[PDB]
């Protein structure tokens, strides 16, 4: 049937993983989303003229057991690694998330996008060059996003889908 | 195996995409064809003395998933972009369709014809020069048609096929 793409959003708490998911799914910005809510979202889209379904797991803290986490991490085809451009710690924490994906997927070639969220905020502590440099080093795309403005949210998810398509071609 | 040309008709609802297809297929003008109906038509024709088959998808621009739509947009060889000369909005909407075509065909060199329909009407708000100028900008032909009078309907479709023949030359 219709192609399904299983995506997982990873990153340090507070970077805007839920705001980005919900912007994509529900086309609105939520100012408060309880940190501990972990859940998956399905949305039909058209990417480069291809009608497909995005199956997205919005991840929370790595403390608590999630039955959903097990299946997705196992079966996921693509990952958004999200940092916040006003959170230096979160950008420093990116290599971790990527090394955990490689280990769980037992593979050095997992489709991934590097996402710098909160581009709507005027004091960046993580600049464009540093983000471009990391992504280049990983051989993945970097996309600047605002969950509040919708800036580049579609771009990030569509770029991961395109990255998955190339992993099969 | 007889040569098949897969054509897709695109444009804003109400420009006469269905009227033009049915004029070509059934050699009559239909005043009432459900705006939301999308389907494909196959018709044997003779172009410049070549007996070929036209496989045309008359698009309705609907939301629900259609495997046939996806197949046609991916496998198509040529596109009619249709506006109505008494519909300024529809001519303004032409760039959107061309950009969708570029994205799905993964190319900036896709056989295309710009079609200005309803030249039987005296209330023209989109003049010949502006249509010629857009087509020149895109590097494609512009053809004036009337589904009701059957003016240039054959010309529109046969012009697209010739454009496809040159792409494959
Ligand atoms: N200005 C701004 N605030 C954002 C953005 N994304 C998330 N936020 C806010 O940052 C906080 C954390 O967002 P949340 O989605 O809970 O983060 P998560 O735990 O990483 O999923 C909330 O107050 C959000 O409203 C963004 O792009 N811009
Ligand atoms: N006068 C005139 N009316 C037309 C012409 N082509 C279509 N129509 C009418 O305009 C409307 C739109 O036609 P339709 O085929 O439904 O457009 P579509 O939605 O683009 O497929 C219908 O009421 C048609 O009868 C034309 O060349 N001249
Ligand atoms: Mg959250
Ligand atoms: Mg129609």
């Amino acid at each position: 049937g219709m192609t399904e793409y299983k995506l997982v959003v990873v990153g340090a708490g507070g970077v805007g993983k839920s705001a980005l998911t919900i912007q994509l799914i529900q086309n609105h910005f939520v100012d408060e989303y309880d940190p501990t809510i972990e859940d998956s979202y399905r949305k039909q889209v058209v990417i480069d003229g291809e009608t497909c379904l995005l199956d997205i797991l919005d991840t929370a803290g790595q403390e608590e057991y999630s039955a959903m986490r097990d299946q997705y991490m196992r079966t996921a085809e693509g990952f958004l690694c999200v940092f916040a451009i006003n959170n230096t710690k979160s950008f420093e924490d990116i290599h971790h998330y990527r090394e955990q994906i490689k280990r769980v997927k037992d593979s050095e070639d997992v489709p991934m996008v590097l996402v710098g969220n909160k581009c709507d905020l005027p004091s960046r502590t993580v600049d464009t060059k540093q983000a471009q440099d990391l992504a280049r080093s990983y051989g993945i795309p970097f996309i600047e996003t605002s969950a509040k403005t919708r800036q580049g949210v579609d771009d990030a998810f569509y770029t991961l889908v395109r990255e998955i398509r190339k992993h099969k071609e």
